[PDB]
């Protein structure tokens, strides 16, 4: 009937109203700082290596990334609106972390849309699907001790006085792994580095991912 | 002239004229039914276990910001707009190994009644053993389609059937299709007390000889 | 003056027409259009046994005609025709219906209009689509067939013609590594079991062998 | 000096002035028509054929080439703006003319920024760099006299009677082709032709570019 | 607490907004730009006689500094530098000269602006160039050589530097298929028949041979 149809208006009305009022009315978040410093929460879930390529020293992953995030400038009163006390939103309309592998050897490719959600409390998720390219020796991959590889994800322009990384497990997802993978995995860890690089004084944090892996028979 | 009008006219008032619909919520839910028309299996790799489908997906949902009344504007049921026009759902294959490939213009339909449909078709590489491939039995493949970032309170999906459209099927592919299903199914992940909604598409198939 | 003139119209005629006026919403049922495609087949580039897809490069000539692009060239210095960025304008979704791979692009978007309202469209493309090269390598050689319609209008809004049911071979590349026996272009009017509308095609069917 | 200082302010002042003045102050160039036609001056350079595949008689050059014309619209008196002769914009600013090569087999590869420089008079100059796969048949490329490949260039949409092409010598330039290419040129030639095609009455102009090479021993 | 994270972002902003909404055409001869490039060379990923085309992975620092972006850190709650989209400021156009592919980026388009005006810009890359590698599986290897410099801008509008010769080697992935005997980066002047202005590039030659 009209009440359950202006129900509806209504919180598409509280929803347009709600994002207005913090994009449309609020210059966007211009990034950490060092008095403002943000700490993004990493976490991988790998579902597939496709390729692992000897004459170039390249292994294909597919994997998705769950990246959290938490800013004041993005909390609201749910009662203020309507009881709304999420919404999804295009990553193109929020600032989003430039976390970047590290020893890429192509550009990554996106396997999902780029969307968010946001809630309440000023937390942001985020969870790309990519297919990346990356510097990986697989030598052993035949054998039963199996290859070894590393990459390292972090941001790419930010020190660790402006973003500082963590994982909530030092255990990568191995529980939507691709069952008929032509490689299985032996481990999968993901761990938060400090390091000091001799160009800079300043720390870089970034998220370690190493990848035991074995051809499947 | 006057229906040209009213057209120009009409999508004025629904585009121009009214905030842009921020997607479904929990209070203002949405139904995509989908359905697959598979029309050819170009590629099983089985030095890295990806095989490519080539299908169309249809996609139909009601919005009621969508809705107008036939007789304020000149008797127009429907008409086609740019899908970068309007809202349009995000649903992925959750075991892609590649970014899709569009093959088809990016337009849809909209009806008076605020449905639209959108058939996209599609090239998409995924993850897929084709093992036995060359047997009488041949290779069994599956991938699930839902969205990406909505769970089943505020995108629900369906069928119209269970039944994959095979009427389309390349009668020269490399493979034959035993099978094609496509089937609805309710998740729940340990995060999260909402459900979640996917269409698994089941596909069984071997060498032509 | 007359150069600077001839300027001046023409960008008066473009303002004129594109700006002072709501664009074309595309054809409906009370307004149907019709749209002629040819096409020249330059080259088959590749035919791959291991998946049955071969590889055409070709040029879709595309007109169509709209009362809202004409003008009376007495009032425009006698300028009968322009060029124009094809996103200024409506253009048919002419799609292949079993392509394997996105169409290429290999000429700039850019359309004719002339002052009847008639647009003429011609973009070069290269297209892998679904085919058995089965027989290429025989005095017979294989057979291909593509069919290219609109992908979201029928035939009660987009009526498809042919001026000829010959393919254009006059610019088929001479040391291609396939040559031509026959290429014809062919509307057809189907029926599918969806849909109570008819729809139309133009079924393009290559017959060619190993040079 | 404070002086020296004030003079960059005022030349980048101006700068910005003249852009202005031409660009948001100016309908844009509508292209050239039967009374106004226009004339694009075309050369090759030629620095590398990378691949010849005799599976798909497909050849693969890398070069740029070098478009100069003049439009009326774009000159200035350097005297109103502090003796700014010319200037360096985006060519996404400025209507450039739609050269295309007729017999690619894949869309060409940009491999240069987008920039032209314009010059006080009216003249353009944009030199972009491509690589371009067309048709050719490689056989003899084993041999002496090596292999002959041709592809045409010229304005996709108009006639003679609205754009005329020019060279300015038809050697292409060779001085800076890859020494240790895999191919070696022979010789190299650009061309204007005039050509009357059955469809159309009007005369359309075209660059043949010719290019004899061989293996290099 | 909140209310200093609330002014030291009020103040990012503004400084922002002072800089970009509220005020560069690139250099001229009036006005002419000093460019700093660097190379860190991470991987030779392939080197392919088919074709004599070599894919370099690496990263090039890009240095300049702007007057337009000067600020003084006491008038923004002592903000010394900041992070910006590339989109938001002027970029030099280096090109490799003798690229066979469109270079692909692997690092995000963002700077490091620092209140004296100096610009950072380290974009990551995957390279094709031409190359032959002729060589490589012998103990003097192969060598080959990429200038980088301005496509449009001669040297009378842009100068290069490098701040060393010897290209960063300190990140050469360790199980790559090819070792560096050496790599370095030469600022050039060049004369070219066409032109009476000079032209600047960086030459960057690279000696490697495959990992025995
Ligand atoms: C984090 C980062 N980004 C920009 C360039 C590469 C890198 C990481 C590798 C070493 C140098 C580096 O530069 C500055 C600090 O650290
Ligand atoms: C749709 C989706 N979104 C982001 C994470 C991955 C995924 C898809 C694979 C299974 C878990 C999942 O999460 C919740 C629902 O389904
Ligand atoms: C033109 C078109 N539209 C979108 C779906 C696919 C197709 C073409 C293949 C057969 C069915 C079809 O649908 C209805 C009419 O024709
Ligand atoms: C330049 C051009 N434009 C559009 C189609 C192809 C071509 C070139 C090959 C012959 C015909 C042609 O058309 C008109 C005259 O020239
Ligand atoms: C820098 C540059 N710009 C565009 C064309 C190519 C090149 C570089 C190779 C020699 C000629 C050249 O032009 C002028 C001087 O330098």
């Amino acid at each position: 009937d009209y009440k359950d149809d202006d129900d509806k208006l209504h919180s598409q009305a509280n929803l347009m109203r709600l994002k207005s009022d913090l994009f449309n009315r609020s210059p966007m978040y211009p990034g950490p700082t060092k008095d403002d410093p943000l700490t993004v929460t990493l976490g991988f879930t790998l579902q597939d290596i496709v390729k692992a390529d000897s004459s170039t020293n390249e292994v294909d992953l597919v994997y998705y990334e769950q990246q959290r995030w938490k800013l004041n400038s993005l909390m609201w009163d749910p009662n203020e609106y309507g009881n709304i006390t999420d919404f999804r939103t295009s990553a193109a309309d929020i600032w989003t972390p430039d976390i970047t592998a590290y020893s890429s050897t192509r550009p990554v490719q996106v396997l999902s849309p780029q969307i968010a959600v946001v809630t309440h409390d000023g937390s942001v998720m985020f969870i790309p699907a990519q297919r990346l390219s990356f510097m990986c020796d697989p030598t052993g991959v035949d054998s039963e001790e199996g290859a070894t590889c590393a990459v390292k994800f972090g941001s790419w322009v930010y020190s660790g006085f402006e973003i500082d990384l963590k994982t909530d497990t030092d255990q990568v997802d191995l529980s939507s792994y691709y069952a008929s993978s032509k490689y299985e995995i032996l481990s999968a860890t993901q761990t938060r580095q400090v390091q000091h690089y001799s160009c800079c004084p300043e720390p870089y944090i970034d998220v370690n991912l190493v990848v035991k892996f074995r051809e499947r028979r």
